[PDB]
């Protein structure tokens, strides 16, 4: 619904599957794992998702480790003010980029 | 210098000048560690020293919100926040590079064995 | 079908709508404009899209100009060997990133 | 130096060392212009001179394919290819920064008025 996360792997050129994503609000707010498409839907509802400051934390360290690759970061963490959001994240072992589509 | 940060601005085509950078450390058991502002080349040298930079989990937070607001631009992110374990197999030098846009950032690390 | 392009704007946090995308093969091969979602489907067919070397050129200069913003690049150009492809591009006035999902 | 290129490797956490960079120029009417390889810091200074770097449309191509293949990694892109108009309102200095991964790259420009 109102909040979606999508994660891609820049080394293998694939979606990042079964990655843990935790969302906090300024406080745990929503969480899940990415699908076979790298996407995570169903995180929250329009009633629950009010304006405020949110942190999306993607567990990139566990992802790389599962592949046998040593990663730099503990996570990709993404902190923004909410005022239809997709958080996109593009992962490499020593880098990440992230954007918001609103 | 064991921890350097370099920040560029994708909207202006320039270094990101005078952007605040805060570093925190999480101990084996989330403490302020060091902070500074980027120079006219967008670089921040002198945050810390070999003697102070111990093993741990470090968070580097770049104050993107203040930077964009001071330029008259609408920032999405509160800050850009790079979290990594440092020095776990021995002392290393770390450069944290960040490229900023109002609704996106990218960051990478360069790690060298002194 | 086999080739899709998606374009996002990192300054406004929106899809990049009505952007011209030209695809070449090593020679014009396919082209179109992005939709309201920043997406361009229907570029080619599975019969047409053989293994080879392709260039996706996104007309980022015309996009920024339409918004009243002076851009650095003439285009975002993306050259790869084909051997289900999404080319994703994330645009700012002086920067772009691009990835492939295969 | 009016045209500098800096390249980092997102897989290894290092500069991208000894990567070939070719520059071409399109005239008012797609000519080789200059070329070099990145240093041990991932930087390429000395591509050109004030006197040679005229107005025009320039293409900087970074040979990502050779670089990844030499490291035993599967590259998607043939090369990373930055195309821009230069010097149109007067001489400027340009830094082209690129961050490489096997299936992705990002690039930005820093533009300064000497
Ligand atoms: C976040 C990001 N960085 N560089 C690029 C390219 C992207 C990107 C662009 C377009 C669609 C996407 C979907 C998921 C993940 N990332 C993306
Ligand atoms: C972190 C990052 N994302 N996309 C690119 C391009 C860079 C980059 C590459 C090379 C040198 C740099 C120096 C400072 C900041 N960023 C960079
Ligand atoms: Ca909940
Ligand atoms: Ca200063
Ligand atoms: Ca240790
Ligand atoms: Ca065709
Ligand atoms: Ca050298
Ligand atoms: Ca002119």
């Amino acid at each position: 619904c109102p909040l979606m996360v999508k994660v891609l792997d820049a080394v293998r050129g694939s979606p990042a599957i079964n990655v843990a994503v935790h969302v906090f609000r300024k406080e745990p707010f929503a969480s899940g794992k990415t699908s076979e498409s790298g996407e995570l839907h169903g995180l929250t509802t329009e009633e629950e998702f009010v304006e405020g400051i949110y942190k999306v934390e993607i567990d990139t360290k566990s992802y790389w480790k599962a592949l046998g690759i040593s990663p730099f970061h503990e996570h990709a963490e993404v902190v923004f003010t909410a005022n239809r959001y997709t958080i996109a994240a593009l992962l490499s072992p020593y880098s990440y980029s992230t954007t918001a589509v609103v």
